[PDB]
């Protein structure tokens, strides 16, 4: 079986019959996990194993950014800094900040891999303008050159554990005021202004950027469609001008800005997303699985398969004794308050 | 399948030719062998090279296979589709025009370098050179990225990221820095008379700053007269007190080639001195019979931790075969960027 375009979630800490039905659907390609899916490492590892047992080619993801966005924060998961802390470190010592960013990435990925997770939806490449509450301390820095090199160093750490990455929220959520969870944010800047600054990290990262999530933000001088439903943003700019060949994941179609779910999914995929997220309503996601309009998918499937974690990973009982992991832990503890 | 229970030994040696002989097979099965380094004489074409690396792994399942693919003046395989890579100095020149572009190009170069080697069954390249470009060292020359250790660090880091995208590790060299000394360690014993603080401030800084982005190190056969009378690869002060100790380095340490004239400061004694000082593996190049004397004479017993470090140098994950690689969009993007950005 090959991955479908929909990433959805499961009902709880153990798989149900209804989850198994959805996981077997040809239009399912992923699972996203939240805090409610985590009781402890043993339970989470059993859950991810059970998911892969139903659907061998499934991608399993989570939001592990650090700071305010980190689903698993107990039973030995390391509580990671807000990414803003790394930009503050850079302002004091550029080179140390890059070293610490790698150590954070390695820890982040290695601990996720130990529980059988493929990837985290990180890094946030949004610029820290100070304008956006929803982003806030999730942004690395104001300066796109600094965002790029800190995010690159983080992504390097992720790669040391065989993990990919996903830059977000393209072409930039940092400037717009509103929260896309609960409203429809707008950004009235010119295309050239957005390209010069906010898009620059996506371009400069090159092969170091594996995937993107687009913002549910309307860039009113560029397209009246939100970026994840915009052929202009996803094809003309990201695939075209930037030459990007990695996976594109819609932002959560359950979010107010994304406003049927099936129509929004079809529109996201037509615009250029390879996978669509439907979070926190699995029955409604099942309606999407069965209602989605047919489309060419071979090019999307190549990209989706390339988001699976690479190589072997250490289980927890080995990771806890690994010198690299221990060195990374010591550096985090000493370099950051 | 390997019928015999073995663990990798400390010696990295070479084979006699383009196909394995009986005598190579004997050396590859010796308990003290842990790796093979390939040179230009081992390369006729990709098909032959891939068969040779496969044949090496079949004799010794846990063997590490390495090559010097730096780019520029140091690149063993340059034909039958291998991409001729720039001298690392070119990346530092690009940095001086456009820092961010340089970092993007460095990753592209790393990815091409590693992916091509993976397609032919090689684990790793002995790159990056972290030596600083003082303009003093002919043996280093355009192999150095840049004068400034901060620039060397970030370009090398970006290169190593590219290597990691293809599942390949890396090896920083030649620690604590070959760029300041004049002499060529292939034919002479170079000296460097700077204070420890001066050497730590600049030349060692990339090793410290790279952190986990640095997988391994080759020490220089250079005497740093203010720090230790022993060349760095035979110095417990350099390897234990500075590298393992001060810097907390946990990766593999490979001696520089013990066949070099500087290493004469016998082969077996030199290997034992290198391993005692802190090397996990020793290189013995271009004299397989002499390497075999070392195999049978070596006193060192490898620790479990050296074995772990050596095993972690093996390439990770699945690699694309050549015909798939050259049609891959990401490889094609990397090639296009090299062609445009370095013109
Ligand atoms: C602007 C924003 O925060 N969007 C988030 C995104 O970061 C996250 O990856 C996704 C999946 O949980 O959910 C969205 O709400
Ligand atoms: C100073 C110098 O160039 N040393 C080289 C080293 O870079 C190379 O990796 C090794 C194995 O071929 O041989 C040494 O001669
Ligand atoms: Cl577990
Ligand atoms: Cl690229
Ligand atoms: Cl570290
Ligand atoms: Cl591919």
């Amino acid at each position: 079986t090959t991955p479908g375009p929909v990433m959805l979630d499961v009902v709880g800490t153990t798989l149900s019959r209804d989850d198994a039905r959805r996981l077997a659907h040809p239009n399912t390609g992923g699972v996203i996990l939240f805090a409610r899916h985590f009781q402890n490492r043993a339970q989470l590892t059993a859950l991810t194993d059970s998911i892969r047992a139903v659907r061998e080619d499934i991608l399993i993801a989570v939001d592990h950014e650090g700071g305010r966005v980190q689903r698993f924060r107990t039973d030995g998961f390391t509580v990671l800094p807000a990414m803003r802390r790394l930009g503050e470190l850079w302002d004091r010592d550029v080179l140390l900040a890059t070293k610490v960013a790698t150590a954070v990435g390695y820890i982040l990925a290695a601990e996720l891999r130990a529980c059988g997770i493929d990837m985290s939806f990180t890094p946030v490449l949004d610029l820290d303008y100070g304008h956006s509450k929803v982003i806030g301390d999730r942004a690395f820095h104001r300066d796109p050159r600094v965002v790029t090199l800190l995010a690159k160093s983080l992504n390097h750490g992720l790669s040391l554990a065989g993990m990919a990455n996903c830059g977000k929220h393209f072409p930039g959520h940092g400037f717009a005021e509103a929260d896309s969870h609960v409203a429809l944010p707008t950004d009235d800047r010119t295309l050239d202004a957005i390209l010069e600054q906010d898009v620059a990290p996506y371009d400069w990262l090159g092969l170091s950027l594996a995937a993107v999530i687009p913002a549910h933000v309307i860039y009113t001088q560029v397209d009246k469609r939100p970026a994840g439903f915009s052929r202009v943003w996803l094809q003309d700019i990201l695939r075209g001008k930037l030459g990007f060949t990695g996976a594109i994941f819609s932002d959560d179609l359950s979010m107010e800005a994304a406003r049927t779910l099936t129509q929004a999914a079809d529109a996201a995929l037509a615009a250029g997303c390879d996978m669509v997220l439907v979070c926190n309503q699995p029955d409604a996601a099942e309606v999407v699985l069965n209602g989605l309009k047919a489309r060419a998918s071979a090019e999307s499937v190549r990209r989706i398969k390339r988001m699976r974690a690479r190589g072997k990973a250490l289980k927890w009982d080995k990771l806890i004794a690994q010198p690299e992991y221990l060195q990374a832990q010591a550096l985090l503890s000493s370099a950051l308050a």
